[PDB]
């Protein structure tokens, strides 16, 4: 039961990411229209060529008003993908907010 539902770019895809760049995060898992796509919300994480360095997206995303996050923690299939993806094996993920802190780690399987 909401009162008020908004939504904007808290993480823009044309902006805010020069470092990994790239928009090719379509997969086969959600094929609607018969192309590869991926969800509307989130963005697949692709790295520029052959560099992947670390990333720091801290944002406020703040207008006087609770605003929900969501994201994805992305585990490969075999190691081959995780250089073909992201160019490093031993990662770490870390959402750092005032009321939730993981320091997540990558599995491949």
């Amino acid at each position: 039961s909401v009162s008020s539902f908004e939504r904007f770019e808290i993480f823009p895809k044309t902006s805010s990411w020069p470092n990994h760049d790239s928009n090719k995060g379509v997969t086969a898992a959600c094929p609607h229209a018969g192309a590869k796509s991926f969800y509307k919300n989130l963005i697949w994480l692709v790295k520029k060529g052959n560099s992947y360095p670390k990333l720091s997206k801290s944002y406020i995303n703040d207008k006087g008003k609770e605003v929900l996050v969501l994201w994805g923690i992305h585990h490969p299939s075999t190691s081959a993908d995780q250089q073909s993806l992201y160019q490093n094996a031993d990662t770490y993920v870390f959402v750092g907010s005032s009321r939730y802190s993981k320091k997540f780690k990558p599995e491949i399987a």
